[PDB]
């Protein structure tokens, strides 16, 4: 449905810092690339049992943040805490948020 480049914000001491890769949105699933090339497959998630929320002041937000949770455990699979989502704009959020909504992810 949607592709492009966001920013992961919640990612574990082992790995920790903020990491730009590459997203592909489907009405299915979610897959998340280290590349453009969709080759590394880093990790997938459903589309549905999700939902998007707004971010509080808990991160230097120098970029337009929005999160993508699980509805049914405390954390992403192959994740850190909830998908926290940064974007180089405001539009990319919106965007972002009316793509995943179409796809099946429902409102907080």
């Amino acid at each position: 449905i949607r592709k492009g480049w966001l920013t992961i914000n919640n990612i574990g001491i082992m790995k920790g810092g903020s990491k730009e890769y590459w997203f592909v949105l489907t009405a299915e699933n979610l897959s998340w690339y280290k590349d453009d090339e969709e080759k590394e497959k880093k990790y997938m998630l459903s589309v549905d049992n999700l939902k998007l929320r707004d971010v509080e002041k808990g991160f230097m937000s120098s970029k337009h943040i929005f999160a993508l949770f699980n509805t049914e455990q405390r954390n992403v699979y192959k994740d850190y805490r909830q998908l926290e989502l940064a974007c180089e704009t405001q539009e990319e959020v919106d965007s972002w948020k009316a793509s995943f909504l179409r796809a099946g992810v429902y409102p907080e």
